[PDB]
């Protein structure tokens, strides 16, 4: 055991409404040296009968080397599915679980793992908990299907300074480039984020009364086709700062006054599974 903080363990959360396909569960944390293996469930239970269905329950094994799925039902365990563990004991993990109509989708640093399909009702999990030789650093569920082309307006004050814009995507295995513009009310493109796999670089501009302006580019694309990705994008005070997997990879100056910034665009190849305003 070391540090509390938040999300200590046993942590056990109570959904607000029900896991549904489009969703994602994503958990990131730390092990030790002497970890043995942790886990992680989607439940049953109303409210803490304890001892109900189990709609998939994850056993990451560092003694037997493996990620193991099953299902509990009916005072009944099912046969147990696995996947080599990637992880050594220490280090980093992060599980992301995807539910869809007929599986759940479960990737590991951010990489498809396990189709795991339904065995008895999604909409029977009511509950999440994670267990064991682990310390959690961070937990969200949510998202959704987001169509792409995607637009939308960000909130009633957008990405104002002090804020960030989280997204979680997914460039696709075959895509080539794909999109993320911050925009103004007239049209104006405060920051065009343009990842481009044919050139290896990633191109930001601005687009001001219809005209493209200088374009930045350089600093080695650390996106990868097929890859999950956290994008964030914080709105400072000379600069936005872009970090992708929690590393900063650029810094762009303000080329429009910032404030006002309250729209969306996302387009390209890519599969968007989360977008929040942090
Ligand atoms: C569909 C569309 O408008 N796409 C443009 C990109 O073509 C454009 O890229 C730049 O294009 C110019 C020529 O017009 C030149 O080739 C640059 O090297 C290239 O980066 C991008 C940036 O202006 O804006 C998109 O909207």
């Amino acid at each position: 055991m070391a540090t509390e903080t938040n999300y200590p363990v046993p942590y056990r959360s109570k959904l607000t409404e029900p896991f549904e396909p489009g969703q994602t569960l994503i958990i990131k944390g730390k092990t030790a040296e002497d970890s043995v293996r942790f886990t992680i469930n989607l439940h049953n239970t109303s409210a803490d009968f304890s001892g109900n269905d189990v709609p998939l329950h994850i056993s990451v094994r560092f003694d037997e080397g493996k990620i193991v799925f099953n299902t509990f039902s009916k005072g009944e365990w099912g046969k147990e599915e696995r996947k080599s563990n990637p992880y050594k004991k220490g280090d980093d993990i992060d599980i992301r679980i995807r539910a869809h109509d007929s599986k759940f989708s479960i990737s590991v640093d951010q990489k498809e793992v396990k189709e795991y399909e339904h065995r008895v009702p999604l909409s029977s999990v009511t509950h999440f908990s994670v267990d064991g030789d682990i310390l959690i650093t961070y937990i969200h569920w949510g998202g959704k299907y987001y169509p792409v082309p995607y637009e939308s307006g960000l909130a009633g004050d957008g990405l104002a300074p002090g804020k960030s814009l989280l997204i979680f995507a997914t460039p696709e295995k075959k895509g080539k480039r794909f999109h993320i513009n911050l925009l103004k009310k007239n049209g104006d493109i405060a920051l065009h984020f343009n990842p481009r796999f044919d050139e290896k670089a990633i191109v930001r501009n601005s687009l001001i009364s219809g005209e493209w302006g200088n374009e930045e580019r350089e600093g080695k694309n650390p996106l990868e086709k097929g890859i999950g990705c956290d994008l964030e994008f914080r709105n400072e005070e000379y600069a936005f700062q872009i970090y992708v997997d929690g590393e900063r990879f650029a810094t762009y100056a303000h080329r429009l006054d910032p404030h006002d910034i309250n729209g969306l665009q996302i387009g390209g190849d890519v599969e968007v599974t989360g977008i929040q305003m942090v």
